[PDB]
């Protein structure tokens, strides 16, 4: 497989204007006739290169003449000796039923459905598979009418007929120029909630969700978030619909969370269904979440789309953007930023520290669906937070609305977002650009030093980002460097400088850099890279006194929780250290008081404690060490647990039952209760055991919502307790015959702390609600295992490797996509010790040999074994 470099972009020597695409449908059998109006730019003999990959060519004409001067090679029919313009006519078979790759026009169930995202349309028929080439589609579907009654395309439906032997036909038209990767069509049986949107300006939009049969009940919520969502794009960003129906299709066989086509979004059904006893909290806000992020994608990803792949961070660290301002608006800002946050620290750095690692625009790819990363996405999103930290609220809008006027209607780069940015504002961008070429976490060193004869804080900042395996080059970024200075008594101390305000977010544009300020009339506690103002690791020797300080006093809530992370950082490298010697946990006492003193305060928001009581998971705490020991890391979380449960037993039941509520309702204020209170019920889960295994099962059994039921469910098999598999048999028994919410039932086993889990999980690829062929399935049960059980993954004897091996040997052939999210866990072997690296390679070595291997495993065991 051949590795493709951003360098080599060349505008196409060949455009579409339009396509004509008729798919007479059936799941062995459907023929696709697609009639394109081309235009030649380049050279008169230049060939046309169409991207094609598992098609039957069944014809060729160019203005209705068949044509003889074309051949097939390796993925692509080239085609000669055209005139300037012309329209290609081409005819081909492809067949949904044996697609078990999920990408193309598959079969979901009894329904068809494509992704074309982002080189899927090339599978469907022969076409300019890039997106920079844009056309103006109408897509006809002929098909079964008892099978098919619904057929479904990107647009306005423009013509319909019926036909003899019991078949039917619908027509759709866009009216707005598209890449081909926005490309969809759905057709089968549903039932649908239509509901209506009223622009501000008074444009009303038909709104559709096709569900399967019998779900029109999980269905509202989906339906309430996105008028949500189509409110608040309109309200902070100013931004509104373009067309009269906006259809969403939810299905249960889908590789990537949910797609953007336009005016027809397909989403996993894990991201439409919620019921309050079927789905959590966290499924509701993440359900909110994904809705908004494809609908934001109507103006930053579709209206604007995308040159090339490399960009992809264009459209996908901007619509990041967007849906966390959403979630963060409509609920609570310091609680999304802090989730945020740990996806940041315990996920990304790690991934930015692996053979992967790769800048948020990518210089070199194998295969594009790799590249749908926490990096691109993520990381994209912290960089356009960066430039919001460095315009503000007013500069930021006018750089959204220049960056619409000069490309609404076409292709961009991720360099011109920035460079409208840059002019709308009159803000210097060039040094910024860096984050878009430079990949690796920058490390930030702060010294300071309180001079009490002229009053003067000084502060001298220092970066480097250390080589990562695919740039041995680092050079300095502009990084925004938040800080506020508090004194004695908690209160800020004005910024300033030779009797000058100072703005307090510093420019660290430097290797090395002094900062010094005036009129600091107390010592000062700093809060360090306010609200994580970039992207980077902080080196500061803080006391504990600081931190507790910082935890009482800092104005905003997220330095609130993070002041406790760093608190606990120290004691988790401590503990980690003491397992590794045979040693039992040490914590001094004025800690244990800092998280009793977040219990009791009657002021603090309950969603703000209830952060500071989750600990960081088993992956943030991974982040800490050069070498990974995953089992020291497991039993130091729990040991930290079964310690604050024992000095804390009398607080946690205490404010566990003030947060009783008896009504469920998604609302923020419930929800942060309801989190508060799950996270007492953990702890205790982890104290006395009689009356832990009281508080669960009756938790349980008595919760009125899945989010009480799970949380209780979840602490029985994580704290081992008596009650654990009648509970575990109980669920199994009521909700096996439903997928999404068995997942949750197999996340659970996948991530036991039994020491047999890794035998339970093997038994359960017979369980009647497992299947291979489904991705969520296959995700809540391996990869729950690998990737979120690495205490069990990186057993001693290597016996997770060689499951992930027998797993990865049949996805390899069965769905290359998820069987690249899934090998990930074992990319990751240089942050392991000696002994667990040889066997991790030895497995990639294994795989490597596979007959073959697809190009998704090839990229990723390559740069692995490197
Ligand atoms: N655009 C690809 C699909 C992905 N889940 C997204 O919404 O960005
Ligand atoms: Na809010
Ligand atoms: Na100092
Ligand atoms: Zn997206």
């Amino acid at each position: 497989p051949q590795a493709k470099y951003r360098h080599d972009y060349r505008a196409p020597d060949y455009q579409i204007t339009d396509i004509d695409l008729t798919f007479d449908l059936d799941a062995q059998k459907t023929v696709v006739t697609a009639v394109s109006q081309a235009v030649r730019h380049g050279a008169s003999d230049a060939p046309l290169r169409l991207n094609g990959e598992d098609l039957k060519l069944v014809s060729v004409h160019i203005n209705d003449e068949p044509w003889t001067a074309w051949k097939e090679e390796e993925g692509a029919l080239v085609i000669s000796n055209l005139p300037e313009r012309f329209t290609l006519k081409i005819i081909n078979e492809i067949s949904p039923a044996a697609n078990t790759a999920l990408e193309g026009l598959y079969q979901s169930g009894d329904a068809l459905c494509t992704q074309c995202e982002a080189e899927g349309f090339r599978h469907i028929t022969y076409y300019l598979d890039r997106p920079d080439v844009l056309a103006r589609f109408t897509t006809k579907i002929i098909a079964d009418k008892i099978k098919y009654p619904f057929l479904l395309s990107n647009g306005n439906r423009v013509a319909q007929g019926e036909l003899e032997n019991g078949r039917h036909w619908v027509q759709w038209q866009d009216p707005f120029p598209k890449p081909c990767y926005l490309f969809a069509l759905v057709a089968g049986d549903f039932d649908v909630l239509r509901d209506t949107f009223t622009t501000r300006s008074g444009r009303e939009v038909a709104l559709e969700l096709y569900v399967d049969r019998g779900n029109l009940d999980r269905a509202p919520w989906a339906m309430t978030s996105l008028k949500n969502s189509m409110k608040w794009d309109e309200e902070r960003f100013g931004l509104e619909y373009d067309l009269d129906i906006y259809m969403i299709v939810a299905v249960d066989f889908f590789n990537m969370g949910a797609m953007e086509n336009k005016g027809l979004n397909i989403f996993n059904s894990k991201y439409v269904l919620a019921r309050t006893d079927t789905a959590t909290d966290k499924d509701y806000l993440d359900i909110e979440r994904v809705i908004g992020h494809e609908y934001f994608h109507n103006w930053t990803g579709n209206r604007v789309t995308c040159r090339d792949w490399f960009q992809l961070s264009l459209k996908e660290g901007l619509t990041v953007f967007r849906d966390q301002e959403f979630s963060s608006d409509l609920g609570s800002r310091a609680v999304n930023r802090i989730n945020n946050v740990r996806t940041m620290r315990g996920l990304q750095f790690a991934e930015d520290a692996s053979p992967m690692a790769h800048p948020i625009r990518p210089d070199m790819v194998i295969e594009m669906n790799n590249f749908y990363t926490l990096t691109v996405y993520e990381k994209g999103a912290e960089v356009i937070r960066m430039i919001h930290t460095l315009l503000g609220e007013e500069n930021f809008q006018k750089g959204m609305q220049l960056y619409f006027e000069r490309h609404d209607g076409s292709a961009a780069t991720c360099d011109d977002f920035v460079q409208a940015m840059e002019d709308a504002s009159n803000v210097d961008l060039s040094h910024f650009r860096r984050w878009y070429s430079q990949s690796g976490t920058p490390i930030v060193t702060v010294k300071d030093d309180y001079n009490p004869e002229t009053e003067q804080y000084t502060l001298t900042i220092s970066q480097r980002t250390p080589a990562t395996p695919d740039q041995a080059e680092k050079q300095p970024l502009h990084i925004p460097f938040a800080i506020e200075l508090y004194d004695n008594e908690g209160k800020v101390i004005p910024l300033q400088k030779g009797g000058h305000p100072v703005n307090s977010v510093l420019n660290v544009t430097q290797a090395e850099q002094t900062f010094v300020f005036d009129n600091v009339y107390f010592q000062p506690v700093p809060a360090l890279l306010c609200e994580f103002s970039a992207p980077v690791k902080l080196e500061y020797k803080w006391s504990d006194q600081q931190l507790t300080f910082l935890m009482r006093h800092a104005r905003n809530d997220f330095s609130r929780w993070d002041a406790a992370q760093s608190l606990l950082a120290t004691y988790i490298k401590l503990n980690v250290a003491r397992h590794q010697q045979g040693q039992p946990l040490s914590l001094p006492v004025h800690v244990a008081d800092a998280f009793r003193a977040v219990l009791l305060d009657e002021k603090i928001d309950p969603a703000l404690a209830a952060e500071i009581l989750t600990l960081p998971s088993v992956n943030e705490m991974a982040e800490l060490f050069d070498i990974i020991d995953p089992i020291a890391i497991a039993e130091v979380r729990e040991a930290l647990t079964r310690t604050l449960a024992t000095e804390l037993a009398d607080e946690l039941l205490a404010i566990y039952n003030a947060n009783y509520q008896s009504e469920y309702r998604v609302e923020h204020e419930d929800i942060a209760k309801r989190t508060l209170r799950n996270a007492c019920l953990r702890f205790l889960a982890f104290g006395e055991t009689h009356l832990a295994d009281v508080l669960v099962s009756k938790q349980f059994h008595e919760a009125n919502n899945m989010t009480d039921a799970l949380a209780a469910l979840s602490a029985a098999v994580a704290a081992q307790l008596p009650c654990r598999d009648a509970l575990m048999q109980e669920y199994d028994d009521k909700w096996h015959q439903n997928g999404l919410v068995m997942d949750k039932w197999f996340i659970l086993q996948a991530t036991s702390p039994a020491a047999n889990v890794l035998e339970t999980v093997r038994g359960l690829l017979q369980h009647r609600s497992f299947t291979m062929s489904n991705p969520n399935r296959i995700r809540s049960l391996i990869g729950a295992f690998a990737g979120s059980n690495p205490a069990a993954f990186h057993a001693e004897d290597g016996s997770g490797y060689l499951f992930l091996v027998e797993m990865l040997t049949d996805l390899n052939s069965r769905n290359p996509q998820v069987a690249s999210r899934l090998i990930e866990p074992l990319i990751r072997l240089k942050r392991y010790d000696a002994k667990r690296q040889e066997k991790m390679r030895a497995a990639l070595e294994q795989l490597k040999g596979l007959e073959n291997l697809s190009g998704d495993l090839y990229e990723k065991i390559t740069k692995a074994l490197a």
